[PDB]
């Protein structure tokens, strides 16, 4: 149906249909559904005038809030247009020549290692193990690695490894002098789950993405950052990353968006409650498999290759993702993000009528 | 005084006097100092919950409007997150391995080559032709070149090029197989100036970079483009560029800010009058040697080596740009950008008490 790399693609999708791309309802992105932060909307709006000025080059102002939120010194931190950038500065910053990554797995990854010239050595997840990542990784790490990317939730199974796993895998890299990367863009929707960044004192090797626009759903404005303990190397990153890059109002929501109770909670809520029934619906149809995502979205297989879901929903304006583009997957899997209650029922109500 | 590599560093400089830094007058970054066009304002104000998806991958609206401007096909032009990052994706989208910059000039170009690996050579610019660029330069043009970066006009003198001088430039990098790079940053200043975009339908050596940011004071939105006629070289442009570079809202100002013709009409007057009048003030003051800046900044060479003019227009709130971190330049260059007469007055009223 489409040959885009990646999800979110309503004008494409509108076109086929024929219609206006608003008229598409999107679960093939997963953006949190509870529509803006209110600490965003009053920011941008108050203090619009300031993108007649370039940001402050060094984004002081926006890394203090960033590191005062992690409670880490701020020259930890490097924010990104997007933590898209932020995983292109990172591969380009280490430039290694030898890297592993997991896959299925985002992308962009492998992009950013092609650009940069890395020999890209892939650990496959497999269909027997759920696709959970395993501690049979270990013994795959070698001392000529220079990096290991894994994703943490990975997207798009939404499986969050084991935390002993992760630390044994840390301490490995840290044994064999392999840098180990962690794409944590999803785990803010996992409120128990700390993540890497309270770790890294004592851990110069690890580096931790994060992105602020899957859960305060501002990926037009673009904004991720990037997490590091080692002086030096940060330093470099500061250096390879485009002056600039970061745009006057996406600084400005990174300001204050961390500070937003109201959302965080009300996210928070809303996946407890509303994740668990959509998975719980998904799991009853005839010819599915649902894995149990820890965020705002889940991998689908459907058993019947012959049977198209993503044709068959855009049908009923909904759009999902196509994983057939992952190494590793097939065109039996999709992915659908979790949004709301009325409209994950849409979802379902389609799906039912399919399967 | 300062370490910055580039203007509009009010948060340094009020740090030096310990004040806030919307409390001084600056006059080292050049933007259009009229505020900001009606057609943003109103688009972003209205479209605000645009930012919560992620923006068209491959931006059709915001290159036809920018194609449809320059009555180009929408293929020839890239947009970028700031003229900035149209600069290092040409730069690695054409991997040369051996370049040529003007000195004098912006420093981006010779970054983003050091960072794709090429031999920079350097054509420098003397003082003897009032840092004019001319056709010297031809003979220093060898077959070895994969390109050549030239500023049309050239930051920091303000001086344009002859247009045959830069039309033979262009004929002899077409016989040498040498893409012309051409900076026309500052070009829309210039009202009787169209540029090279009108010739390169059968020129497809010649890149144009154009940013938004310094005549529709946007520079905190950060939006530029790259125009080019070579179907295969524009295709691996957009592979290089990283995805979803341009955000949201400048996409939507970058959508309408081209047909405001209030403010295009209202900065045109103002630079043409206002323009002159600085300029002639300033060529009076001794001690003072001021180049014919055709857009909206000056470059200005102060006799006296030990004073420093910066430090001393600091003391009264007005920051100026030291150019002594240009290659070909030193400590006696200055560069002030040209701003509302009000404003110009009290840099005028500050150098002649210093003069």
């Amino acid at each position: 149906l489409f040959n885009t790399a990646h999800g979110g693609n309503i004008r494409e999708p509108a076109t086929v249909l024929g219609i206006s791309p608003d008229q598409l309802l999107d679960f093939s992105a997963n953006i949190n559904p509870l529509g803006m932060p209110v600490s965003v909307k009053r920011a941008l709006i108050d203090n619009l005038d300031c993108i007649e000025r370039y940001p402050d080059a060094d984004y002081f102002h926006l890394h203090q809030a960033l590191a005062r939120h992690h409670q880490v010194p701020a020259s930890w931190i490097l924010a990104g247009n997007g933590e898209t950038e932020s995983i292109f500065t990172v591969a380009s910053g280490l430039k290694p020549r030898r890297a592993m990554i997991v896959t299925p797995g985002f992308a962009e990854y492998g992009r950013a290692l092609a650009q940069s010239g890395c020999e890209i050595r892939r650990w496959s997840l497999r269909e027997a193990d759920g696709w959970q990542l395993t501690d049979a990784i270990l013994e795959a790490l070698t001392p000529d690695l220079d990096c290991l990317f894994l994703c943490t939730p990975n997207n798009p199974t939404g499986l969050l490894p084991e935390r002993p796993l992760l630390q044994a895998i840390a301490d490995r890299c840290k044994s064999l002098n392999i840098n180990l990367i962690l794409d944590e863009a999803f785990i803010d929707f996992i409120p128990h789950e700390t993540g890497f960044i309270p770790a890294l004192k004592d851990n110069p090797h690890i580096w931790v993405l994060r992105s602020l626009t899957k859960f305060y759903a501002i990926p037009g404005l673009r904004l991720g950052y990037l997490v590091n303990s080692d002086d030096a190397a940060m330093a470099r990153m500061r250096r390879q990353q485009m002056p600039w890059s970061v745009n006057a109002l996406a600084a400005l929501a990174g300001e204050v968006a961390l500070q937003d109770s109201a959302w965080q909670q009300a996210t928070w809520h809303w996946l407890r409650e509303e994740g668990a029934r959509f998975y719980q619906a998904l799991c009853q149809l005839p010819l599915l498999t649902v894995y149990p995502g820890r965020a705002n979205y889940l991998l689908l297989r459907c058993e019947r290759e012959d049977i198209d879901l993503q044709r068959r929903l855009l049908t009923q304006r909904i759009l999902i993702r196509s994983c057939a583009n992952y190494p590793g997957l097939d065109s039996r899997y999709y992915r659908v993000a979790i949004r709301s209650a009325a409209q994950n029922e849409r979802l379902l109500a389609a799906l039912r009528n399919v399967l």
